[PDB]
């Protein structure tokens, strides 16, 4: 299947290559790293290769995430969005981009999604989880009532936001201990971000935005599986939820989520979300360069559903959400 | 569907009673404290109405496992074992019984289960989590060095152990401060429990014990639709995975894990659990009183599977793994 379209596709600077180091032994870095910092030569190849028309790329992890100078995070962010805006640039029919966002300061982090949007032509965010900032003694998730201008943003931009994992700080990662071989993308990235989606859900903050689109990779993080149980364990019980929002969690991840396909290749587990969120709702991705091109799409090629879904989940569903099909993607 | 056997199948004495407060609103509590401490009378006729023949029974949650005085821990399980032994007794076709054990204490609780299994009769032990005890400075999970000697006589007395959740410590649960409500069954349980049998899996635990049989309730606390993921993640990489354990996770959740489908009614669930782990390792239950019954034997009865494996969910395959 040609003219795929996938956006869980990664690349590093020099300044934030070092972040994945340490998620592949010391034997494969060299491979990795090449892999990170090479956006216009061997990886336009293995997309010629493998069926996929279009990345849309986002900065590895958890790069900004992990800068907790707010002002630092900032200055990264806007090096990082120049610098892919200029890849971008040499290949505009093969590309698109993710925001960075300096998170840490709610502020800067919609002033430059503005910047990325309107003047650099990125089409969302992505963000990897919760962010460090020097000045909170807490780590910062996107529930807290200080992110609610900014989502008023994201809205009114337009634009969806891919909430990526990252790992637990180490305080918070106790269960673990003794045992890292969990960490990561294992279990410990999936777990992570599957609460601090539901933490977004339970907020509230769709019931005041509710045009908000917000991507989960890995198939959705687990999410789909237990959903059910999420809202309707001890059903006998009559009561209000204990959160603010309005319905049922199981509305919001409905209404205004997304999942990819990137890093989780099993056919039963695709059939498991599309039975719960539905296929217009799945999205084609790989996670490259943590996992292979040839390894992601060959699965997909053959993966057990029906050939209309193969080209909705594929590109169909991408080009629509993206509006890439569009006269402002194709002509200005 | 009559003849089902459940396994999931909780009661309370009066010393255990008011741990299990705090999981439902204030109004609901007299309800749930009638349902938690009787077990001779409206239990059986909940049975009788909705085709359970047998209810293996198991102490609430998180009872001995946070009884950090391990002397206590013991004198606890002993006595709630006992009770539950006199319960069984007066319905012996209806009913048996999993040991509460004190894992605060390795050698105590493979006494403990020695004492249940021949002497009371029990077919199992039923463990809420990892142990806390004024001893150790760290909360006790069961792939540590330490239980391999208890692992060991689970194995000789040839019976299941099931894992059941309980909450994370406060200082192990920030990621849901300000957000109690992803606590409990909605969520934090699943986690910690997913965890817990990941644990197990990678300490290699099921090399040196091959037989032993653990059971997971609530399909498995989210591990079927993540199972690809924990072994084929950056499969690119060529490389022997970092933990103790000779093979796949996969490979022990396959041949030593078996799911229960308490709390988790859900036919899509059910049937991705099919797919990845197969129906002759699943096994009805109903997590009554924290669930209501009819609501888990209704769904059960008309969910989307064979008439084959619905026999063997509802009570072959326990009938097979208890020797009944
Ligand atoms: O998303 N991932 O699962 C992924 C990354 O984006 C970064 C490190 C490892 C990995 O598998
Ligand atoms: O298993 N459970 O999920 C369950 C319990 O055994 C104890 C408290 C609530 C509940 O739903
Ligand atoms: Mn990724
Ligand atoms: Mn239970």
């Amino acid at each position: 299947m040609n003219g795929k379209i996938a956006l869980e596709e990664h690349f590093a600077t020099e300044e934030t290559l070092m972040d994945s180091a340490g998620f592949v032994p010391d034997k494969d870095w060299p491979e990795l790293r090449s892999r990170l910092l090479d956006i216009q030569d061997r990886r336009v190849r293995l997309m010629d290769e493998h069926g996929i028309e279009t990345m849309i790329l986002s900065l590895n992890a958890p790069a900004v995430q992990a800068i907790a100078d707010s002002t630092r995070a900032n200055e990264t962010a806007r090096r990082a969005n120049d610098f892919l805006a200029e890849q971008v640039a040499k290949q505009p029919t093969r590309f698109r981009g993710f925001a960075a966002l300096p998170m840490q300061d709610p502020e800067l982090a919609a002033r430059e999604l503005e910047r990325c949007v309107k003047e650099l032509g990125f089409v969302g965010a992505l963000v990897n989880g919760f962010s460090q900032d020097n000045r909170s003694a807490v780590p910062l998730y996107y529930d807290m009532a200080q992110y609610w201008p900014f989502w008023e943003t994201v809205q009114a931009l337009d634009v969806p936001f891919y909430l990526h994992p990252r790992n637990p700080l180490p305080s918070d990662a106790r269960i673990y201990d003794g045992h890292a071989w969990l960490l990561g993308p294992t279990w410990a990235f999936g777990q992570e971000t599957a609460v601090h989606a539901l933490r977004l859900m339970g907020s509230g903050l769709f019931d005041k935005y509710p045009a908000l689109k917000i991507i989960l990779g890995h198939m959705g993080e687990g999410l789909p599986y237990s959903m059910w149980r999420i809202d309707h364990r001890n059903a006998w019980i009559k009561t209000t939820p204990k959160y603010p929002a309005k319905r049922k969690i199981v509305d919001y991840f409905n209404e205004n989520f997304y999942l990819t396909t990137s890093g989780n290749f099993r056919t039963q587990t695709l059939i498991d979300a599309i039975l719960e969120i539905g296929a217009d709702r799945i999205l084609f991705s790989t996670d490259w360069p943590f996992e292979n091109i040839d390894h992601a799409a060959d699965w997909f090629e053959n993966t057990s559903i029906s050939e209309a879904d193969r080209k909705k989940i594929g590109w169909g569903n991408a080009q629509n959400l993206f509006k890439l099909n569009r006269a402002e993607n194709l002509y200005f």
